[PDB]
């Protein structure tokens, strides 16, 4: 679990969204495993706006952040699961390290803000969905 509150907006993974989040629905993408929802409170979390390749995320499974290299956002192969047939997830960038079911969400950070959040995982390696193209996020 875990989400990205910035401005008016709710980023969370695509496949853990609430009735709320689809109530209050902005834009969905099934193929990135993201899905943006309203608030009435006000977000502060600041979008990275880079190609930065190197970063911190936070991994719940191990209650500890982790530094990482990370790959450029690609489409990459996703065995099938409970919440997707098997399929290519775009904008999905991997690193080496740990990431168990429960990992999702948790977010990955660089020095100028916010990357993107846990998405996949398994084989010593994680994934997350990179939310750094998405600009109206602050507008
Ligand atoms: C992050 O931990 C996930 C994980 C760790 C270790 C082993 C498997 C997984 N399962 C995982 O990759 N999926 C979870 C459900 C939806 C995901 C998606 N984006 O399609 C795929
Ligand atoms: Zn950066």
């Amino acid at each position: 679990s875990g989400a990205i509150y910035v401005g008016n907006y709710r980023v969370v993974n695509r496949h853990l969204a609430t009735h709320n989040d689809w109530a209050n629905l902005v834009w969905e993408d099934s193929s990135r495993d993201l899905l943006v929802s309203s608030t009435t409170a006000q977000g502060c979390d600041t979008i990275a706006r880079c190609d930065c390749q190197t970063g911190v995320y936070y991994c719940s499974s191990r209650r500890k952040h982790y530094p990482v290299s990370f790959s450029k956002p690609s489409l990459i192969f996703v065995e099938a699961s409970e919440y997707y047939p098997a399929r290519y997830q775009s904008h999905l960038m991997l690193a080496v390290g740990h990431s168990e079911p429960g990992d999702c969400g948790g977010i990955l950070r660089c020095q100028h803000g916010v990357v993107g959040i846990v998405s996949t995982g398994g084989n010593g390696l994680v994934g997350f969905a990179d939310v750094r193209d998405l600009l109206w996020l602050d507008e």
